[PDB]
């Protein structure tokens, strides 16, 4: 408490000294300050601290544009809404010089927009969904997850290859060090430059292999964790002493099956390693150590022994040659899938997800002016819901017809069975309320003249009569939406 008061204080003090390798620590630390509180009104000078220290960096910057993200997910309190949301839009200017890691982005929007069904609370909520476009326009907690290695058994054909990479091993223990080659005495006399270790691979007993044996059995049992495995193709490959005739696996290049694997393999060891890190000095009266915060952030010079480990692994295996398998393009192809999406989340309109009406559709509305297939499915998206909720064309989305045609104006705006008979059908559904309720006509009139910044045939005198039904019905005012459309 006394010296925790040190925090209180701080948060001016620290701020002013606001006016690229070492400072990832930053984005790493004083990340977590903010994050004990995500001092009760003084944290919202943390914010300034933050939101303005990313945009003006952007090396490690480029890593912190998502930093968060490893945690967005883990939002929902308004501290925690707004450490992402609010440098959702700053977002954007790392990946501006900069335009594996553009699927990662849509993880906090298909979900979180999904969120958005959950719970004023969605004014930051929103103009970051229309950063999702920005940070897909640019460029186009975290509670490590364990899992346990000797759960299964050695397999019998990798039982050649535990033999043989360990082989290789006291080489690659050498091929480091061959310029001077270290050899084993007696007395570990450092001073003279003496190893009590560097005995050869010929020589090995029964446990003495467990130095070499151990990194690889941690490294090979964990490839059949995730529902993969090795399959089979074709065959392939001064001084004395311990003197072989070998050859190094930083110079061989790789496939594309084992990419997704080996770095899944480090994440594998982000979760081994991050929790191995718990189990030595943690029980003896020790502190608060930071490897838990965000993936995306930390430091990885401890993980070259977990990144550049976890793939000489299976380069080694490209050396027999068995076959390693794993069995704006996201916001493009699941658009579709999107449209699709949306519409499913149209019928909940009727019965917090009436707000989901209004933090789908609205947003898009620049990603319809930064872009029929998935625009002729959206101009009946909103006719599931005037559907569902066709009595009340269901708290907010009985009145979101004034921005309902407000995302189908970018889109109409911004381009033969997809769009002949549906094109009048949820728009007759905006100039069926016209004089019931002015928001559906009001929004009806720039989607009949939605085509003429584009360019209904049957709709032409059902809303022609319709103007002469709403001459006078101000609906008037609502006229001039039934008379752009009876030609």
């Amino acid at each position: 408490t006394d010296m925790a008061l040190a925090l209180n204080r701080y948060l001016c003090t620290a701020v002013l000294p606001l006016l690229l390798f070492a400072g990832t620590e930053h984005h790493a630390s004083l990340i977590d300050s903010l994050l004990h509180t995500v001092k009760g009104c003084s944290l919202t000078k943390a914010q300034r601290d933050s939101i303005e220290v990313c945009l003006l960096s952007p090396s490690m910057m480029q890593h912190l544009l998502r930093r968060l993200v490893f945690d967005v997910p883990l939002l929902n309190k308004m501290p925690l809404k707004l450490l992402t949301n609010h440098y959702e839009r700053c977002w954007k200017y790392y990946c501006l010089p900069g335009g594996a890691s553009e699927e990662e982005l849509h993880l906090s929007r298909k979900l979180f927009w999904g969120i958005f069904d959950a719970l004023y609370e969605q004014e930051l909520f929103k103009l970051a969904l229309p950063c999702l476009s920005a940070v897909a326009g640019a460029l186009p907690n975290f509670n490590p997850q364990p899992v346990d290695t000797s759960n299964i058994t050695i397999p019998e054909k990798l039982e050649y290859f535990i033999n043989k990479y360990a082989e290789h091993s006291h080489d690659k223990w050498s091929m480091d060090k061959l310029a001077n080659g270290w050899i084993y005495g007696e007395i570990y006399s450092d001073s003279s430059k003496v190893q009590p270790l560097m005995k050869p691979y010929k020589l090995l007993s029964e446990k003495e292999k467990e130095i070499y044996r151990w990194p690889i059995k941690e490294s090979l049992k964990t490839m059949l964790a995730w529902g993969w495995r090795i399959e089979r193709t074709r065959e392939g490959d001064a001084a004395h002493g311990y003197s072989p005739r070998a050859i190094d696996m930083s110079n061989v290049t790789l496939s594309r099956d084992l990419h997704a694997m080996a770095e899944m393999m480090a994440e594998n060891y982000h979760n081994i390693w991050a929790k191995k890190k718990k189990l030595e000095l943690e029980s003896k009266g020790g502190g608060n150590h930071p490897l838990l915060v965000p993936y995306d952030t930390l430091t990885a010079k401890e993980k070259a022994k977990d990144r550049e480990k976890a793939q000489d692994i299976l380069k080694f295996l490209q050396i027999n040659g068995y076959a390693v398998s794993r069995g704006y393009f996201l916001s493009a192809a699941s658009r579709p899938l999107c449209s699709g999406g949306h519409a499913s989340n149209k019928e909940k309109e009727m019965v917090f997800c009436k707000l989901g009406v209004l933090v789908r559709h609205r947003i898009s509305l620049f990603g319809n002016d930064a872009t029929l297939h998935i625009l002729g499915q959206t101009l009946d998206a909103r006719t599931v819901m005037k559907t569902g909720l066709e009595s009340v064309k269901f708290l907010d989305n009985a009145a979101e017809d004034l921005e309902k045609t407000m995302e189908n104006l970018k889109q109409g705006q911004f381009t033969t069975t997809v769009a002949l008979l549906p094109m009048l059908s949820s728009l007759f559904e905006h100039i069926g309320q016209h004089q019931f309720l002015e928001d559906v006509q009001v929004s009806c009139y720039r989607i009949l003249t939605s085509l003429y910044a584009l360019g209904v045939e049957r709709q032409r005198s059902a809303l022609g009569e319709c103007l002469a039904a709403f001459a006078g019905a101000a609906f008037l005012e609502t006229h001039l939406d039934k008379h752009n459309i009876y030609s």
